[PDB]
C-alpha cells in the first residue's frame, strides 16, 4: 500500500509474513518514486516490534536511491530499541530524517521545502 497526500509518498511497514512482500513492497516503490514527480516519501516503521536483517538493508537501498533522486525521505515510528539495531546495522539514524509518527513526518519534509 503506497499511498500519496499532498504530493508526497507515504507508506507504512506492517509485520510481514515472508521475504518475497519486502522485496515486491521495495521494487513497486522505487518504481512509483522514480516514475511521477513526488516531493517526498514517508516510511513509517512502528508496527514492526524488531527489524529483521531482511528489512533492515531494504531501508539502507530505499535511503540511498533517495538521495541520489534528490527525494526528501524521513523515517518514522522508530522505538529506542529498533533504533539501535538500524544503526548497528549500518544506516546512519543521526544524519537522517527522523520524526516520531506519521503527522510530523509529513510536517518535517512540509517544513524543509518552505525553506
Amino acid at each position: 500500500p503506497i499511498l500519496k497526500v499532498d504530493d508526497y509518498w507515504v507508506v507504512a511497514i506492517e509485520e510481514t509474513l515472508h521475504d518475497q512482500s519486502v522485496i515486491q513492497f521495495k521494487e513497486e516503490l522505487l518504481h512509483n518514486i522514480t516514475g511521477v514527480a513526488g516531493k517526498g516519501l514517508v516510511i513509517d516503521i512502528s508496527a514492526l516490534e524488531v527489524v529483521d536483517s531482511f528489512v533492515t538493508r531494504v531501508l539502507i537501498e530505499i535511503s540511498r536511491l533517495a538521495e541520489l533522486l534528490g527525494l526528501p525521505f524521513v523515517l518514522t515510528g522508530i522505538k529506542p530499541a529498533v533504533a539501535i539495531t538500524l544503526t548497528e546495522m549500518g544506516l546512519d539514524l543521526r544524519g537522517m530524517a527522523t520524526a516520531l509518527n506519521l503527522q510530523k513526518g509529513l510536517d518535517k519534509l512540509k517544513n524543509l521545502a518552505r525553506m
